[PDB]
């Protein structure tokens, strides 16, 4: 036997840090939960008990902590490719670093219409996410995305058309509810390191909130002619508003609210025009998957 | 052998509702999970096989779609109401009903500075729920909460004075973190029946409010002395607001970030006032509770 | 304002302790989750910023872990109350101690056809737990449990005979699947004090091993009339076996399991008779309640 | 823009399913969650709104349902690629289906030393999957894998030798417990089509069964230089025993039990020789991976 491949490291750590502006008392929090798994000349720890190779899960939470103490934070492609970078150059037998990065929302409060400097709240549990790979000689490959934002709209969605055969039972229809938690991923043309990445750094958030706010806008106001063609329209948009992206990738489940059917009482009408109580299905649900490139 | 006590029904109800302005074209949805337990002249169901006792949970559930398609699911305390108020009046042999009702957010759509007309966003898994007793012959009581409302501050919170022995190792602190999941609940009076709640419909909106105001504002602007003096605040604030309610209850986990000393480390300072990076603590967690009442 | 009721503590507290034999080299493992939650003279901390009354939780955390250090931790009722009594005998103005303890499954691995002297299994998620409050001069009250265990029976299960209304659609059944996920509760006569506890040890696990054996048994062997009948039928048992319970709790979902029609398809027939493939539902579920005590 | 790839179909599908022996009465049951995605020449259902292409996601699900109706479920390898065979061959547009399974736990009760015919109990939630990419041209690639299988040795565990810098804190030991919850990936040789998955229905369970006894028995009995040397061994005797897998795969997290010093507390010791009481942290989490394949 052999090893084909390996990586190892330490997931689900959890990092807080402040900014303090000592003029104005205003204080700005982020938290994260990093996970860093290293890729290099480690096979012998596998295979012969060799842990001198090893450098140890515990000090990759350690140097999460030292990185983080020593750099911004944000944006976390930014943190991502420096604490990667750190890994690569500072261990001669370690080749790749694979950052994964969740970014925990703490919105600063507004109390009695002003923004408070130092009180946050968690609004929704969608996260900013990056997954910045680095690996020696090829460079830093970052992919960037929002979850966890999951949205309603009570009409304008419509699925009609679609193939009929003997497996069909669903009805055609022009006026349905469509929620979905968004998934979306924009992927990063290669950068060769980490003085690449640091000369793009506000495009990281300009392209985030692009992405947030054409998912959102597009949401709303395209009648829907399925998951499908809605969300091709958000990738299209996204991919012609910042051209260092080579690709976006929307993963959308289709949270089906079901009508019901209440005419067995008393002739209750509650369909089609006159369907106002629906029953939200937690399972199955339909799950839609894309990447769109340059034509 | 004897049935001391029972009760039975359906739960994980989910439901959601639409109102639609055929003047406007504005739509406005309403998402919830309900569970209603009924008790009564039932024991017979549990000790002699009789279920000619038992309205069926299943029955329970088609019961809560058609009161949601005859009724207002808003205020969440007068459906729960109605709902209860239909099984004790309904079957003679059932004495009490029990609602519990979590709403979910689906928080109005902002597009381009202009509020949408039906797209719809879960800003948070904060819930807004009511516990409705309907007991014949003892009226309405009514338990009204938020929850899951996930907040931090980064300074203006204390912990010193606090008892110390041979047990204690907890140094004392003029400046840390505070975080937690504020649960609050506010004990209606008790309502003679529906009627009385339908009397008050206005003030389960307006409380929710309130409750809601003073726990940010509380949070954010008290110098914090201790959870225990700051939830305190808050409950003698929203006493003080309605008159209708007897009780203030909060439920508040201590949610620890740990400072981080990282001074083996080429003497970096991350403690005290040098304190910028530290460690979220899943568990443990204090948990500090409370019931303010009218002195 | 004044407090009404108030306590506070740790929640959360992941515990594990090993005994090792020394002679025989086996070793056994204990791992619970612990939270403390006291009650006294502390209001002063919640309305005068009086910290002074308050015993920390991280020193109640240290607390914890100081008592399974020097005392056994199995059972979970002895140990609660071990830990409970030291609060109310430490602390003048602590008056009650609530102790909760969920505790995880670790059994022994059979390697081989032999039991291992060190390695060990989560054989599913069920847990073993008690709720045991010491209160100053009303002696130690003990609620033991078992709850997460999941079965299900695919036949001799029955739901007929139920009342039927304009608000009934379900069908009677003569065979149908039931499936819950049993939660038991059997409570303790008051206890004076932490000697009578003692003098009680070998019963709780004797207790625990019965009521979970009644459970089983009567679920499979119970041709079943309704949950209520079959759940009542567990509990007299119980109640016939340990003359030092008072009483038996049961909370059992109904989770669910639907014919699916499939004769739209080729005349396929999967109901009644012919029922092989179901849809296990999700949402919603029957829940089903009692109290069970002696005549 | 341009699709440059696309999946979609219909995920979180429940399926039980009974066998019955009309002779003996024996029932056996049988439960899954499956997802079902197809890709094929499907494009224009994203950028011309065509939905005429489009199997609806609703249609999967039933045939999903009607599948396991007329074919058997187990192995679930079989089930999956029958499943898969069925979308590529019934649709000429679409090229691949890429079926995933989980089984849940349905373990026989024993009664009073005795299997009984029809109760089951879900003893834990490891899980066995499959992952089936069903490919036009390029046949069948199976994965199959058991996850969720939680352990814990008490000794024979060590981590010693590993590389020691400024970044590094964690002590040597020579004893320490390990923890993991085990995730397996046995990777099959590359199958033309149904047929030949039919033609090694035996080896599914075998290979299954071969894999967990393999793990446990080498958790056990292993001294423990490390995970990664650990997890090695299992893959190496997997790929011994079954000449039809290609790879094997492990994902290992070191669920961390941490000493705890109380020597602070009347010299109380706790660690090292000494160590009883530990506290099993939740986060972070060493996160250990390997593909092992043929030299
Ligand atoms: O938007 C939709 N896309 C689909 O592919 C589908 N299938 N069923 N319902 C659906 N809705
Ligand atoms: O606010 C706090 N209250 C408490 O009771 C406590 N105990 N430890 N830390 C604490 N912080
Ligand atoms: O056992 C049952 N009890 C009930 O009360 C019930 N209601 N619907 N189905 C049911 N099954
Ligand atoms: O088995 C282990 N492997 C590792 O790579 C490691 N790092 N810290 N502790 C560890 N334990
Ligand atoms: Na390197
Ligand atoms: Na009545
Ligand atoms: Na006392
Ligand atoms: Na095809």
């Amino acid at each position: 036997s052999a090893v084909k491949a390996a990586r190892y490291g330490k997931d689900n750590v959890r990092v807080y840090k402040v900014h303090k502006d000592e003029k104005t008392g205003v204080q700005t929090v982020y938290e994260m939960t990093v996970c860093v798994l290293l890729e290099g000349e480690i096979e012998t720890s596998y295979t012969k008990a060799d842990n001198s190779v090893i450098v140890a899960t515990d000090s990759i939470k350690n140097t999460i902590y030292i990185t983080a103490k020593q750099n911004p934070v944000t944006p976390p492609e930014l943190f991502g490719s420096i604490l990667g970078t750190h890994f690569i150059e500072k261990y001669n037998h370690i080749h790749a670093a694979h950052v994964n990065i969740v970014c925990h929302r703490w919105t600063r409060m507004d109390i009695d219409g002003k923004p408070h400097p130092h009180s946050f709240i968690r609004d929704s549990e969608e996260k900013r996410n990056v997954q910045v790979d680095v690996v020696e000689g090829k460079g830093i490959d970052i992919k960037s995305s929002l979850s966890g934002l999951t949205v309603l709209k009570s009409t304008n969605s419509q699925f009609w058309g679609f193939l009929r055969d003997e497996y069909t039972t669903l009805k055609e229809t022009w006026d349905r509810i469509l929620s979905t938690d968004v998934d979306a991923t924009w992927q990063w043309k290669n950068f060769s390191g980490l003085q690449e990445v640091r000369s793009h750094v506000p495009k990281f958030d300009a392209t985030w909130a692009t992405a947030r706010e054409v998912t959102l806008k597009t949401f709303a106001e395209d009648n829907s002619a399925s998951v499908q063609a809605t969300m091709y329209k958000m990738a299209e948009q996204i991919l012609a508003r910042q051209q260092l992206i080579e690709t976006v990738e929307y993963s959308l489940p289709n949270k089906h609210y079901f009508e019901i059917d209440l005419s067995w009482h008393k002739g209750l009408q509650n369909t089609g025009k006159n369907a106002e109580v629906f029953a939200p299905q937690s399972d199955p649900n339909g799950l839609i998957k894309c990447t769109v490139g340059r034509s």
